[PDB]
């Protein structure tokens, strides 16, 4: 126990956060289901392409998930909550459309993916300009001081 | 520096998070071991079926990790400390036995994947819980006070 | 709201974790470049040895970034925020480099492979007794009032 909590300055992190959770989970039971239809058994990842392009978005999706996050609470933390949670939900949006499409074929992931990265990419921008205004002051001045002397 | 530090709120999710880690650690071994065993060099990630059970069984373990992660912390921070903990260690220890399992053979992974997945669902209601618990009082108010 | 911050504990760590999205980044990039240039187009994983290469050596960096992550924070947290940003930059450094020897060959990644699971191991080390100094004195203390009982 202290006498203060900093929950209320991360709940919306939080809140993004599961839903991406729970987007995974939706994707791994689409795995399951492809999986059953085309009747692809563990521990074989290949078979039909339309089970594999399935497979490969819900792989892609759980690889990026863990950069998702880091920068979702860097972003969050450092630059603005409500900004950081938003384009994360964005991106999970994003995301979802991509595994929709990708399902479909190839090339009806692509603008999707894009959307997936650009939400990326601003939540990368935003945990970026959010260091610099950390660490930029102090550092400027201490290289003032230093040519000052 | 501050006077004040909130590791203590945190040491059990850390050190449930810290198990995970050396969890993986084991995993990777038995990987290696087997790509000797079974003369699989990387780049290759194919070969007979007992190297793929167990490389199978480590790439899911690690995939699933970070799930396991984002939500021992949301639950440990908005539900209760201890209890997102006590999830995380079944969730850990059920994904050893399924990694066993799957070793072996198909089938003998489905019972402690099975109870991987009811530990990680637990963690998922305790997150939500949590989160309801901090949402909710504001929103109803603000709804209340809206129609006064 | 609140009248302090624990953001200024964590920036070091936070800025490693950046540069760690980064790099994946990057790593991502060569892949793509690889895909076009030995033309293997998703949903497909296999093709000619120097795109399975690196197309392997992105799958086991992103694999082991969420590792990386949290033994970071952890041991940040719990051991010493300086040390472990710097085992970090040594970790992510080692995969930059185990990344561009295994694109080269298999053989090549060797070396910088053994150095990222150095640096990683220490982060477990920093981790482990950081956690040890929190726990270990009130088990004693615990412990010894028991038997002085
Ligand atoms: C070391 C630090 C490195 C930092 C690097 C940071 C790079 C930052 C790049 C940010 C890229 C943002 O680019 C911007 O993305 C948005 C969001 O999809 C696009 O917006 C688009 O999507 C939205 C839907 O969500 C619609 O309004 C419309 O379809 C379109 O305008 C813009 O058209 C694009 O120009
Ligand atoms: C531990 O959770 C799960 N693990 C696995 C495997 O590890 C499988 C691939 C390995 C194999 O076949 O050996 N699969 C499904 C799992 N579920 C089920 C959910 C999808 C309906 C899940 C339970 C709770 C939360 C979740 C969140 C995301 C994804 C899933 C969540
Ligand atoms: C960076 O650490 C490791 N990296 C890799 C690769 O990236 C391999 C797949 C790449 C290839 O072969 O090209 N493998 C094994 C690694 N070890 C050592 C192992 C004995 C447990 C590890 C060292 C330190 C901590 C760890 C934690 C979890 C798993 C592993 C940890
Ligand atoms: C979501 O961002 C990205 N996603 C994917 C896929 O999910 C691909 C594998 C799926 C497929 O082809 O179906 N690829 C590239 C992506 N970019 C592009 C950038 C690297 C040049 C990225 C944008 C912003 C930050 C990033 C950080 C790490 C990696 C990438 C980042
Ligand atoms: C991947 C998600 C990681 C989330 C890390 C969030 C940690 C920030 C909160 C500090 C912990 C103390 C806040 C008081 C809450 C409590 O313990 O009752
Ligand atoms: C799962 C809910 C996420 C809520 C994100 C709300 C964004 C707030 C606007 C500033
Ligand atoms: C520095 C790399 C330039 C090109 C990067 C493209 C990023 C994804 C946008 C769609
Ligand atoms: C480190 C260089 C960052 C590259 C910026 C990406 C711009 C992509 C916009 C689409
Ligand atoms: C006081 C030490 C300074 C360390 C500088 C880190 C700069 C990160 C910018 C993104
Ligand atoms: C050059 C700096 C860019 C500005 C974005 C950072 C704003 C963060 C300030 C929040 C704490 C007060
Ligand atoms: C809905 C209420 C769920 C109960 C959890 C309360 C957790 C807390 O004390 O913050
Ligand atoms: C919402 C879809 C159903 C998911 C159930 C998966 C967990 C099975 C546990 C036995
Ligand atoms: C939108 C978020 C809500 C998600 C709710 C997930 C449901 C929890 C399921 C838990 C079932 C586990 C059964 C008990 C385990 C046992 O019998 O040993
Ligand atoms: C799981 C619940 C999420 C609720 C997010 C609601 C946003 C409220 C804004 C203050
Ligand atoms: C913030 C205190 C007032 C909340 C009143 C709302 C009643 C909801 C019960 C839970
Ligand atoms: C991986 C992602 C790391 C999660 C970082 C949590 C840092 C805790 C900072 C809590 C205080 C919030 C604030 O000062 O705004
Ligand atoms: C994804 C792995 C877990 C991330 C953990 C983030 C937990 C943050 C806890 C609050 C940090 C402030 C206390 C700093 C203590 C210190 O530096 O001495
Ligand atoms: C012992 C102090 C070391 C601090 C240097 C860490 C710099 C992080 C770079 C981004
Ligand atoms: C339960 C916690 C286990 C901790 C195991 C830690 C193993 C640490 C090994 C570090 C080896 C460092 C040798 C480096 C030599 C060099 O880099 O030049
Ligand atoms: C705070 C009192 C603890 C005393 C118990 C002995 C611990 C000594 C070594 C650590
Ligand atoms: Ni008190
Ligand atoms: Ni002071
Ligand atoms: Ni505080």
């Amino acid at each position: 126990h202290h006498h203060h909590h900093h929950k209320d300055e991360v709940a919306l992190l939080a809140a993004v956060t599961l839903l991406g959770v729970l987007l995974q989970a939706y994707f791994s039971l689409q795995v399951i289901s492809a999986r059953r239809a085309f009747r692809v058994s563990p521990p074989l990842t290949t078979g039909p392409p339309e089970f594999e392009r399935v497979y490969r978005a819900q792989v892609n999706c759980s690889e990026y998930f863990p950069l998702f996050l880091a920068t979702l609470w860097v972003a969050g933390i450092f630059f603005h909550e409500g900004a950081a949670a938003l384009c994360g939900l964005v991106y999970l949006f994003a995301r979802l459309r991509y595994f929709q499409g990708y399902a479909r074929s190839a090339q009806l992931r692509l603008a999707p993916l894009y959307a997936s990265a650009r939400a990326l990419w601003l939540l990368v921008a935003l945990a970026a300009l959010g260091l610099l205004a950390h660490f930029l002051p102090a550092a400027l001045r201490a290289a003032l001081l230093g040519r000052l002397r």
